[PDB]
């Protein structure tokens, strides 16, 4: 019917609803998950539930077994989504709440576990389709594929507009996760908040505040409870490895970062994260979005956690 309300067992139905929930180790959970959270954030209403769950199962089976950037990475992602639309109900569009929690699953697709760079310096094709933000532009080609799929338009209710518009805030969504342009991004938020010409009105300005926030949602691993930020940090790092040793294969030093060998200058390299990144993010982010600010908070005391690691504290 459409009187089938999902729900969780008790101790997930409270802590879902907080930024730090980390969902588990139960993969057959996620995608219920998913729904809960859609159905909560956006109604019973707003999507087909056999088209959801087509739609969610093709998705998924085009995530890869990477360490890192994998259905579980698309599943947290969504869910900092929801708790920010949740924390935030009246800020946003009917559009906006459909199209948002959809680009954050679909925002790393068939990702190889490979950054933009090495695709570029391997000469890998994708890198000609697309010279900028280029696994970006390959994750929203797939979600639009996989959207074409029979029985897979969960967007099928919409008016051509509205189909237009959601497409489009999915697309502006995804293109924003690739770091290279958050920089920018929000060094002019920081300026448009501060000389007070941050106008929620102006759609230019909704798009950069919705780039931020999924910057915000992709680094969520930086605001959980430490044992988790540790251990994803280790998943990030395996591909980061991978990485260096394919630049190695083709003849290049990586960055320390990427260096396996250089293991010992992992916690510098978060410190640095956290100031140059992290920590800006989500200070800019608590500043346009008050309610988000649990966010700041969990990241500072991660930040100490990585400081505490540094100074042979653990
Ligand atoms: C720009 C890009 C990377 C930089 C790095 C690399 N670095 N370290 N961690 C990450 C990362 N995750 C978020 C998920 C959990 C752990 C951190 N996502 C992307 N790049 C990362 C170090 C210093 C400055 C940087 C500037
Ligand atoms: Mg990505
Ligand atoms: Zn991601």
């Amino acid at each position: 019917q459409g009187l089938m309300q999902f729900t969780l067992p008790v101790r997930l139905c409270k802590e879902i609803e907080l930024f730090h929930f980390d969902i588990g180790p139960f993969e057959n959970m996620w995608p219920g998950i998913f729904v809960y959270m859609v159905h909560r954030s956006c109604g019973t209403s707003c999507f087909e539930l056999e088209k959801l769950c087509r739609f969610i199962m093709s998705v998924k089976k085009n995530y890869r077994r990477v360490p890192y950037h994998n259905w579980k990475h698309a599943v947290t992602v969504a869910h900092c989504m929801y708790a920010i639309l949740q924390n935030n109900h009246t800020l946003f569009t009917d559009l906006e709440r459909k199209g948002l929690l959809i680009a954050c699953l679909c925002h790393d697709l068939d990702h190889r576990g490979f950054s933009n760079s090495y695709l570029q310096k391997f000469d890998h094709p994708l890198a000609a389709l697309y010279s900028t933000s280029t696994m970006e532009q390959h994750h929203f080609s797939q979600t639009v594929s996989i959207l074409q799929l029979e029985g897979h338009n969960i967007f099928s209710t919409l008016s051509s507009s509205e189909y237009e518009q959601v497409l489009e805030i999915i697309r502006k969504a995804i293109i924003a996760t690739d770091l290279a342009l958050y920089f920018g991004n929000r060094k002019q938020l920081e300026e448009m908040y501060q000389t007070g010409s941050l106008n929620l009105n102006n759609q230019s300005h909704r798009d950069r505040v919705i780039g931020l926030m999924m910057t915000a949602c992709d680094l969520c691993s930086v605001t959980k409870l430490w044992p988790v930020t540790k251990l994803t940090a280790n998943d990030i790092y395996a591909e980061f490895w991978a990485e260096g040793d394919e630049m190695k294969k083709l003849g290049i030093q990586p960055i320390p970062m990427m260096d396996r060998d250089k293991k010992d200058e992992v916690p510098q390299g978060q410190l640095g994260f956290y100031n140059a990144v992290a920590i800006p993010c989500y200070t800019t982010l608590t500043q346009i979005l008050p309610p988000t600010e649990p966010l700041l908070k969990a990241c500072r005391d991660n930040l100490s956690q990585w400081e505490k690691v540094i100074r042979g504290e653990e």
